[PDB]
Protein backbone atom coordinates (compact mmCIF):
# COMPACT_ATOMS: atom_id res chain seq x y z
CA UNK A 1 0.00 0.00 0.00
CA UNK A 2 0.75 3.60 0.00
CA UNK A 3 2.22 5.60 2.94
CA UNK A 4 4.02 8.82 3.67
CA UNK A 5 3.92 11.10 0.76
CA UNK A 6 1.55 9.65 -0.75
CA UNK A 7 -2.33 9.14 -0.96
CA UNK A 8 -4.91 6.82 -2.52
CA UNK A 9 -8.56 8.88 -3.65
CA UNK A 10 -10.98 8.16 -6.04
CA UNK A 11 -8.20 8.52 -8.96
CA UNK A 12 -5.52 6.19 -7.48
CA UNK A 13 -2.41 6.85 -5.79
CA UNK A 14 -0.89 10.48 -5.83
CA UNK A 15 1.71 12.24 -4.33
CA UNK A 16 0.56 14.73 -1.49
CA UNK A 17 1.30 18.18 -1.66
CA UNK A 18 2.61 19.86 1.45
CA UNK A 19 3.87 23.20 2.07
CA UNK A 20 5.92 24.52 -0.47
CA UNK A 21 4.95 21.72 -2.82
CA UNK A 22 2.73 21.97 -5.66
CA UNK A 23 1.31 18.20 -7.53
CA UNK A 24 -0.19 18.04 -10.99
CA UNK A 25 0.33 16.34 -14.42
CA UNK A 26 2.77 18.17 -14.94
CA UNK A 27 4.74 16.77 -11.66
CA UNK A 28 5.76 17.53 -8.60
CA UNK A 29 6.97 21.28 -8.73
CA UNK A 30 8.19 23.54 -5.95
CA UNK A 31 5.30 26.28 -5.35
CA UNK A 32 6.99 29.92 -4.55
CA UNK A 33 4.92 32.25 -2.42
CA UNK A 34 4.13 35.39 -4.79
CA UNK A 35 5.48 39.10 -3.67
CA UNK A 36 8.68 36.72 -1.58
CA UNK A 37 11.45 36.99 -4.10
CA UNK A 38 11.77 33.74 -5.60
CA UNK A 39 10.84 31.94 -8.87
CA UNK A 40 10.98 28.86 -10.47
CA UNK A 41 11.83 27.96 -13.90
CA UNK A 42 12.50 24.71 -15.72
CA UNK A 43 15.89 25.29 -14.39
CA UNK A 44 14.96 25.34 -10.87
CA UNK A 45 14.30 27.71 -8.54
CA UNK A 46 15.86 30.70 -7.89
CA UNK A 47 16.14 34.55 -6.75
CA UNK A 48 14.11 36.74 -9.20
CA UNK A 49 15.31 39.65 -10.37
CA UNK A 50 13.22 41.92 -7.97
CA UNK A 51 14.05 40.18 -4.83
CA UNK A 52 16.59 42.84 -4.18
CA UNK A 53 13.72 45.46 -3.43
CA UNK A 54 12.29 43.80 -0.47
CA UNK A 55 15.89 43.57 0.48
CA UNK A 56 15.53 47.23 1.00
CA UNK A 57 12.83 47.47 2.06
CA UNK A 58 14.26 45.04 4.98
CA UNK A 59 17.38 46.99 5.26
CA UNK A 60 15.55 50.26 5.81
CA UNK A 61 12.29 49.45 7.75
CA UNK A 62 10.84 51.24 4.82
CA UNK A 63 6.76 50.48 3.86
CA UNK A 64 6.99 52.09 0.65
CA UNK A 65 9.10 52.21 -2.38
CA UNK A 66 9.86 53.46 -6.04
CA UNK A 67 11.87 52.00 -8.53
CA UNK A 68 12.64 52.86 -11.98
CA UNK A 69 15.08 52.42 -14.88
CA UNK A 70 17.38 55.47 -13.09
CA UNK A 71 16.42 55.70 -9.27
CA UNK A 72 15.04 53.34 -6.70
CA UNK A 73 13.65 55.23 -3.07
CA UNK A 74 12.72 53.08 -0.13
CA UNK A 75 10.51 55.79 2.03
CA UNK A 76 10.12 55.91 6.21
CA UNK A 77 7.55 57.62 7.62
CA UNK A 78 8.26 58.96 10.81
CA UNK A 79 7.07 62.44 12.88
CA UNK A 80 5.16 64.23 10.90
CA UNK A 81 6.55 63.43 7.64
CA UNK A 82 8.56 60.95 5.67
CA UNK A 83 12.14 60.32 5.06
CA UNK A 84 13.57 58.09 2.11
CA UNK A 85 16.85 56.72 1.32
CA UNK A 86 18.15 56.76 -2.21
CA UNK A 87 19.79 54.70 -4.72
CA UNK A 88 21.06 55.66 -8.46
CA UNK A 89 20.59 53.21 -10.75
CA UNK A 90 21.51 52.95 -14.80
CA UNK A 91 24.62 55.12 -14.35
CA UNK A 92 22.67 58.11 -12.57
CA UNK A 93 22.23 59.87 -9.12
CA UNK A 94 19.56 61.80 -7.62
CA UNK A 95 19.47 65.75 -7.95
CA UNK A 96 19.69 67.79 -4.06
CA UNK A 97 18.66 71.00 -5.96
CA UNK A 98 15.38 72.39 -4.30
CA UNK A 99 12.96 71.54 -6.96
CA UNK A 100 14.21 68.32 -8.20
CA UNK A 101 12.48 65.61 -5.57
CA UNK A 102 8.38 65.81 -4.94
CA UNK A 103 6.56 63.56 -2.92
CA UNK A 104 2.70 64.40 -3.45
CA UNK A 105 3.83 67.16 -5.30
CA UNK A 106 5.14 68.87 -2.43
CA UNK A 107 9.04 69.90 -2.68
CA UNK A 108 11.50 68.48 -0.08
CA UNK A 109 13.10 69.87 2.87
CA UNK A 110 16.77 68.82 4.30
CA UNK A 111 18.62 66.32 1.97
CA UNK A 112 21.97 64.53 3.30
CA UNK A 113 23.92 63.93 0.01
CA UNK A 114 27.31 63.00 -0.99
CA UNK A 115 29.42 65.32 -3.08
CA UNK A 116 31.46 64.89 -6.31
CA UNK A 117 34.02 67.90 -8.07
CA UNK A 118 32.95 71.39 -8.00
CA UNK A 119 29.38 71.80 -7.19
CA UNK A 120 28.12 67.94 -7.92
CA UNK A 121 26.21 66.19 -4.92
CA UNK A 122 23.86 63.57 -5.06
CA UNK A 123 20.98 63.05 -2.70
CA UNK A 124 21.28 60.17 -0.61
CA UNK A 125 18.59 60.63 2.34
CA UNK A 126 15.45 63.21 1.33
CA UNK A 127 13.07 64.27 3.58
CA UNK A 128 9.62 65.92 3.57
CA UNK A 129 8.73 67.26 6.96
CA UNK A 130 4.85 67.39 6.72
CA UNK A 131 4.19 64.73 3.66
CA UNK A 132 3.95 60.99 4.24
CA UNK A 133 4.27 58.13 1.62
CA UNK A 134 1.28 56.12 0.98
CA UNK A 135 0.59 53.78 -2.14
CA UNK A 136 -0.39 55.52 -5.42
CA UNK A 137 0.93 58.99 -4.25
CA UNK A 138 3.28 60.43 -6.82
CA UNK A 139 6.60 61.02 -7.26
CA UNK A 140 8.50 63.49 -9.23
CA UNK A 141 12.71 63.76 -9.66
CA UNK A 142 15.41 64.68 -11.61
CA UNK A 143 18.27 62.36 -12.15
CA UNK A 144 21.85 63.35 -13.34
CA UNK A 145 24.58 61.58 -14.70
CA UNK A 146 28.71 62.26 -14.98
CA UNK A 147 29.34 61.78 -18.64
CA UNK A 148 26.52 63.91 -19.85
CA UNK A 149 25.04 67.39 -18.98
CA UNK A 150 21.06 65.44 -19.24
CA UNK A 151 19.01 65.57 -16.53
CA UNK A 152 16.45 62.64 -16.30
CA UNK A 153 12.80 64.18 -14.93
CA UNK A 154 10.40 61.44 -13.86
CA UNK A 155 7.20 60.98 -12.41
CA UNK A 156 6.35 57.37 -10.69
CA UNK A 157 3.77 56.40 -8.38
CA UNK A 158 4.60 54.66 -4.91
CA UNK A 159 4.60 51.01 -4.32
CA UNK A 160 3.99 49.21 -0.70
CA UNK A 161 6.87 47.17 0.60
CA UNK A 162 6.79 43.50 -1.01
CA UNK B 1 7.47 -1.51 -9.54
CA UNK B 2 7.97 1.37 -7.22
CA UNK B 3 11.48 3.29 -8.43
CA UNK B 4 12.77 6.53 -8.76
CA UNK B 5 11.64 9.36 -6.10
CA UNK B 6 10.15 6.35 -3.88
CA UNK B 7 11.27 3.67 -1.44
CA UNK B 8 9.41 0.52 0.12
CA UNK B 9 9.49 -0.86 3.38
CA UNK B 10 7.34 -3.23 5.72
CA UNK B 11 4.64 -0.70 5.20
CA UNK B 12 4.24 -0.22 2.14
CA UNK B 13 5.89 2.90 -0.52
CA UNK B 14 6.36 5.91 0.44
CA UNK B 15 8.41 9.28 -0.94
CA UNK B 16 11.80 9.19 -0.55
CA UNK B 17 12.99 12.75 1.01
CA UNK B 18 16.32 13.43 -1.13
CA UNK B 19 18.10 17.34 -0.23
CA UNK B 20 15.85 19.82 0.39
CA UNK B 21 12.05 17.87 0.82
CA UNK B 22 10.71 16.34 4.02
CA UNK B 23 8.41 13.80 3.75
CA UNK B 24 5.59 13.34 6.43
CA UNK B 25 1.98 11.59 6.56
CA UNK B 26 0.80 15.33 5.42
CA UNK B 27 2.77 14.86 2.78
CA UNK B 28 5.94 16.05 0.18
CA UNK B 29 7.32 19.67 1.77
CA UNK B 30 10.05 21.80 0.91
CA UNK B 31 12.60 21.97 3.70
CA UNK B 32 14.68 25.16 4.36
CA UNK B 33 17.73 25.84 5.95
CA UNK B 34 17.16 28.07 9.33
CA UNK B 35 19.92 30.93 8.90
CA UNK B 36 20.00 31.38 5.41
CA UNK B 37 17.11 33.19 4.67
CA UNK B 38 13.79 31.23 3.68
CA UNK B 39 10.92 30.47 4.38
CA UNK B 40 8.27 28.18 3.92
CA UNK B 41 4.70 28.36 4.31
CA UNK B 42 1.26 26.74 3.03
CA UNK B 43 1.31 30.01 0.74
CA UNK B 44 5.00 28.75 -0.57
CA UNK B 45 8.69 29.01 -0.51
CA UNK B 46 9.80 32.72 -0.14
CA UNK B 47 12.70 35.07 1.16
CA UNK B 48 12.04 35.99 5.31
CA UNK B 49 11.70 39.29 6.43
CA UNK B 50 15.53 38.88 8.37
CA UNK B 51 17.30 37.37 4.40
CA UNK B 52 18.54 40.90 4.34
CA UNK B 53 20.98 40.53 7.08
CA UNK B 54 22.75 38.24 5.51
CA UNK B 55 22.84 40.16 2.27
CA UNK B 56 25.06 43.00 3.95
CA UNK B 57 27.23 41.38 5.65
CA UNK B 58 28.15 39.54 2.54
CA UNK B 59 28.38 42.64 0.90
CA UNK B 60 31.07 44.01 3.20
CA UNK B 61 32.27 40.74 4.29
CA UNK B 62 31.27 41.68 7.85
CA UNK B 63 31.49 39.21 11.06
CA UNK B 64 29.28 40.84 13.57
CA UNK B 65 26.25 43.32 13.07
CA UNK B 66 23.53 45.03 14.84
CA UNK B 67 20.10 46.28 13.90
CA UNK B 68 17.43 48.08 15.85
CA UNK B 69 14.52 50.24 14.84
CA UNK B 70 16.81 53.45 13.76
CA UNK B 71 20.39 51.85 12.29
CA UNK B 72 21.76 48.83 11.53
CA UNK B 73 25.90 48.27 11.45
CA UNK B 74 28.08 45.77 9.47
CA UNK B 75 31.52 45.26 11.62
CA UNK B 76 34.92 44.00 9.86
CA UNK B 77 37.61 42.87 12.46
CA UNK B 78 40.90 44.04 10.58
CA UNK B 79 44.20 45.41 11.81
CA UNK B 80 44.14 45.49 15.91
CA UNK B 81 40.63 46.80 15.55
CA UNK B 82 37.33 47.06 12.75
CA UNK B 83 35.41 49.15 10.96
CA UNK B 84 31.55 48.97 10.08
CA UNK B 85 29.55 50.29 7.45
CA UNK B 86 26.18 52.37 9.25
CA UNK B 87 22.78 52.20 7.27
CA UNK B 88 20.23 54.25 8.62
CA UNK B 89 16.70 52.94 9.25
CA UNK B 90 12.99 54.22 10.12
CA UNK B 91 13.67 57.46 8.54
CA UNK B 92 17.00 57.79 11.20
CA UNK B 93 20.98 58.18 10.74
CA UNK B 94 23.77 58.29 13.31
CA UNK B 95 25.66 60.99 14.50
CA UNK B 96 29.09 61.67 13.84
CA UNK B 97 30.07 63.38 16.79
CA UNK B 98 33.04 62.66 18.71
CA UNK B 99 31.58 61.02 21.77
CA UNK B 100 27.91 59.38 20.06
CA UNK B 101 29.19 56.21 18.64
CA UNK B 102 31.04 53.44 20.79
CA UNK B 103 31.83 49.81 20.56
CA UNK B 104 32.07 48.24 24.19
CA UNK B 105 31.89 51.67 25.48
CA UNK B 106 35.32 52.58 23.14
CA UNK B 107 34.51 55.30 21.21
CA UNK B 108 35.61 55.60 17.86
CA UNK B 109 38.87 56.98 16.20
CA UNK B 110 37.50 58.01 12.90
CA UNK B 111 34.73 58.55 10.68
CA UNK B 112 33.71 58.68 7.15
CA UNK B 113 29.86 60.35 6.20
CA UNK B 114 27.19 62.03 3.94
CA UNK B 115 27.16 65.68 4.32
CA UNK B 116 23.67 67.68 4.53
CA UNK B 117 22.95 71.17 5.49
CA UNK B 118 25.28 73.34 8.18
CA UNK B 119 26.04 70.97 10.46
CA UNK B 120 24.20 68.30 9.29
CA UNK B 121 25.71 64.52 8.44
CA UNK B 122 25.46 60.97 8.99
CA UNK B 123 27.71 58.45 10.09
CA UNK B 124 28.36 55.79 7.25
CA UNK B 125 31.85 54.02 8.13
CA UNK B 126 33.46 54.32 11.64
CA UNK B 127 36.84 52.77 13.17
CA UNK B 128 37.63 51.39 16.28
CA UNK B 129 42.26 51.63 16.43
CA UNK B 130 42.07 48.65 19.28
CA UNK B 131 38.59 47.22 19.90
CA UNK B 132 37.34 44.27 18.44
CA UNK B 133 33.75 43.57 17.19
CA UNK B 134 32.48 40.39 18.21
CA UNK B 135 29.34 38.87 19.83
CA UNK B 136 27.59 39.73 23.30
CA UNK B 137 29.62 43.27 23.34
CA UNK B 138 27.55 46.74 23.48
CA UNK B 139 26.75 49.36 20.13
CA UNK B 140 26.05 52.44 21.62
CA UNK B 141 24.80 55.57 19.27
CA UNK B 142 22.82 58.50 18.79
CA UNK B 143 20.07 58.58 16.49
CA UNK B 144 18.96 61.69 15.34
CA UNK B 145 16.56 62.58 12.12
CA UNK B 146 16.38 65.02 9.43
CA UNK B 147 12.41 66.35 10.52
CA UNK B 148 12.50 66.91 14.28
CA UNK B 149 15.88 67.74 16.63
CA UNK B 150 14.62 64.68 19.10
CA UNK B 151 17.84 62.30 19.42
CA UNK B 152 17.63 58.55 20.44
CA UNK B 153 20.03 57.66 22.41
CA UNK B 154 20.39 53.67 22.08
CA UNK B 155 22.49 50.99 22.87
CA UNK B 156 22.62 47.37 20.81
CA UNK B 157 24.36 44.01 21.23
CA UNK B 158 26.27 42.88 18.76
CA UNK B 159 25.73 39.63 17.04
CA UNK B 160 27.14 37.02 14.79
CA UNK B 161 26.84 37.17 11.34
CA UNK B 162 24.21 34.50 9.59
CA UNK C 1 -1.78 -3.89 -11.49
CA UNK C 2 -1.57 -0.04 -11.12
CA UNK C 3 -3.69 3.15 -10.94
CA UNK C 4 -1.83 6.23 -10.81
CA UNK C 5 -2.52 9.76 -10.99
CA UNK C 6 -0.76 13.35 -10.05
CA UNK C 7 2.90 13.28 -9.38
CA UNK C 8 3.51 9.61 -10.53
CA UNK C 9 4.73 8.47 -13.87
CA UNK C 10 4.55 4.85 -15.04
CA UNK C 11 7.32 3.51 -17.58
CA UNK C 12 8.69 0.41 -18.01
CA UNK C 13 10.75 0.86 -14.45
CA UNK C 14 7.69 1.20 -13.31
CA UNK C 15 6.15 3.98 -11.14
CA UNK C 16 8.25 7.00 -10.68
CA UNK C 17 8.17 10.40 -8.68
CA UNK C 18 7.57 12.71 -12.19
CA UNK C 19 9.98 15.79 -11.42
CA UNK C 20 8.34 19.55 -12.54
CA UNK C 21 9.57 22.97 -11.63
CA UNK C 22 11.97 23.11 -9.03
CA UNK C 23 12.44 19.14 -8.84
CA UNK C 24 14.56 16.71 -9.10
CA UNK C 25 13.85 13.31 -8.68
CA UNK C 26 16.74 10.19 -8.26
CA UNK C 27 17.10 6.77 -6.93
CA UNK C 28 18.32 8.85 -3.73
CA UNK C 29 14.73 10.51 -3.67
CA UNK C 30 12.89 13.58 -4.37
CA UNK C 31 15.28 16.67 -4.15
CA UNK C 32 14.64 20.51 -4.84
CA UNK C 33 17.09 21.51 -8.00
CA UNK C 34 17.90 25.20 -7.46
CA UNK C 35 18.93 27.08 -10.37
CA UNK C 36 22.89 27.35 -9.58
CA UNK C 37 23.58 30.75 -10.53
CA UNK C 38 20.43 32.70 -9.10
CA UNK C 39 21.70 33.02 -5.46
CA UNK C 40 20.33 29.63 -3.82
CA UNK C 41 21.88 26.27 -2.81
CA UNK C 42 20.09 23.20 -1.27
CA UNK C 43 22.19 20.84 0.99
CA UNK C 44 21.19 18.40 3.66
CA UNK C 45 19.88 21.03 5.96
CA UNK C 46 17.60 22.54 2.80
CA UNK C 47 17.48 25.40 0.47
CA UNK C 48 19.16 28.32 1.67
CA UNK C 49 21.00 31.58 -0.21
CA UNK C 50 23.96 30.81 -0.94
CA UNK C 51 26.96 33.14 -0.30
CA UNK C 52 27.22 35.29 -3.51
CA UNK C 53 23.29 36.03 -3.28
CA UNK C 54 24.41 39.20 -2.82
CA UNK C 55 26.20 40.18 -5.58
CA UNK C 56 23.02 39.49 -7.74
CA UNK C 57 21.16 41.81 -5.22
CA UNK C 58 23.78 44.53 -5.64
CA UNK C 59 23.54 44.11 -9.42
CA UNK C 60 19.85 44.23 -9.16
CA UNK C 61 19.97 47.50 -6.84
CA UNK C 62 21.56 49.87 -9.25
CA UNK C 63 20.68 48.03 -12.60
CA UNK C 64 24.37 46.97 -13.30
CA UNK C 65 25.60 44.30 -15.79
CA UNK C 66 29.37 43.91 -14.99
CA UNK C 67 31.31 44.03 -11.34
CA UNK C 68 33.72 43.15 -9.59
CA UNK C 69 34.51 41.55 -5.77
CA UNK C 70 37.58 41.08 -3.86
CA UNK C 71 37.99 41.38 0.03
CA UNK C 72 38.61 45.14 -0.36
CA UNK C 73 36.07 46.41 -2.56
CA UNK C 74 32.91 45.41 -4.83
CA UNK C 75 31.71 47.83 -7.87
CA UNK C 76 28.93 47.40 -9.84
CA UNK C 77 28.79 49.12 -13.50
CA UNK C 78 26.31 50.75 -16.00
CA UNK C 79 27.14 51.18 -19.57
CA UNK C 80 24.93 54.47 -20.45
CA UNK C 81 25.85 57.13 -22.85
CA UNK C 82 29.92 56.84 -24.30
CA UNK C 83 30.94 55.58 -20.97
CA UNK C 84 30.25 53.72 -17.57
CA UNK C 85 29.44 54.69 -14.25
CA UNK C 86 30.00 52.42 -11.21
CA UNK C 87 28.33 52.25 -7.80
CA UNK C 88 31.25 51.72 -4.65
CA UNK C 89 30.99 49.71 -1.56
CA UNK C 90 34.11 48.96 0.60
CA UNK C 91 34.77 45.69 1.74
CA UNK C 92 36.63 44.01 4.94
CA UNK C 93 37.48 47.59 6.64
CA UNK C 94 38.72 48.94 3.53
CA UNK C 95 37.65 51.56 1.15
CA UNK C 96 37.92 52.91 -2.46
CA UNK C 97 40.25 55.97 -2.23
CA UNK C 98 39.47 59.18 -4.55
CA UNK C 99 42.59 60.43 -5.97
CA UNK C 100 42.65 61.21 -9.67
CA UNK C 101 45.44 58.33 -10.65
CA UNK C 102 43.80 55.24 -8.20
CA UNK C 103 40.89 54.44 -10.15
CA UNK C 104 41.09 52.74 -13.73
CA UNK C 105 39.61 51.21 -15.98
CA UNK C 106 40.83 49.12 -18.72
CA UNK C 107 43.75 51.23 -17.54
CA UNK C 108 42.24 54.59 -18.26
CA UNK C 109 41.89 57.01 -15.55
CA UNK C 110 38.91 58.06 -14.35
CA UNK C 111 36.92 61.26 -15.12
CA UNK C 112 34.66 61.95 -12.26
CA UNK C 113 34.12 60.38 -8.83
CA UNK C 114 31.21 61.53 -6.18
CA UNK C 115 32.26 60.41 -2.25
CA UNK C 116 31.58 60.34 1.61
CA UNK C 117 33.37 62.91 3.25
CA UNK C 118 35.94 61.63 6.32
CA UNK C 119 40.12 61.01 3.76
CA UNK C 120 37.10 60.84 1.38
CA UNK C 121 35.89 57.28 0.06
CA UNK C 122 34.63 57.22 -3.41
CA UNK C 123 30.78 55.72 -3.90
CA UNK C 124 30.59 56.69 -7.83
CA UNK C 125 33.02 56.71 -9.96
CA UNK C 126 32.90 57.69 -13.93
CA UNK C 127 34.87 57.39 -17.34
CA UNK C 128 33.52 59.47 -20.36
CA UNK C 129 34.39 56.97 -22.99
CA UNK C 130 35.26 53.61 -21.39
CA UNK C 131 32.58 50.57 -21.45
CA UNK C 132 32.56 47.87 -18.60
CA UNK C 133 32.95 44.48 -20.10
CA UNK C 134 33.61 40.93 -18.61
CA UNK C 135 37.64 40.28 -18.23
CA UNK C 136 38.92 43.78 -18.49
CA UNK C 137 40.75 45.48 -15.88
CA UNK C 138 39.82 47.43 -12.86
CA UNK C 139 42.70 48.76 -11.02
CA UNK C 140 42.22 50.60 -8.06
CA UNK C 141 43.73 51.57 -4.10
CA UNK C 142 42.25 50.64 -1.35
CA UNK C 143 42.63 52.18 2.15
CA UNK C 144 41.26 51.80 5.66
CA UNK C 145 40.84 53.93 8.86
CA UNK C 146 42.97 52.15 11.30
CA UNK C 147 46.39 51.79 9.53
CA UNK C 148 48.30 53.57 6.84
CA UNK C 149 48.16 50.19 4.48
CA UNK C 150 47.62 51.29 0.76
CA UNK C 151 46.31 48.21 -0.91
CA UNK C 152 46.61 48.57 -4.60
CA UNK C 153 44.64 46.21 -6.41
CA UNK C 154 44.36 44.90 -9.88
CA UNK C 155 40.79 43.24 -10.19
CA UNK C 156 39.10 41.64 -13.21
CA UNK C 157 35.42 42.59 -14.23
CA UNK C 158 32.32 39.92 -14.00
CA UNK C 159 29.00 39.45 -15.91
CA UNK C 160 26.48 40.25 -13.60
CA UNK C 161 25.22 37.09 -12.30
N1 LIG D 1 20.48 42.82 -0.61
Amino acid sequence: EASKGLQVTASGVSVQAGDGISVAGTGVAVKVEASKGLQVTSNGVGLNNTAWIKMMCGLHNATFYVSDTYVCVFFCNHSTGCTAYVYGRGGYYLSMYKGDVKLNSVDHNEIISMVGSGSIAAATMVSWKSTKAAAGISFKYLGKNLITSTSHSGSVTLVAAP
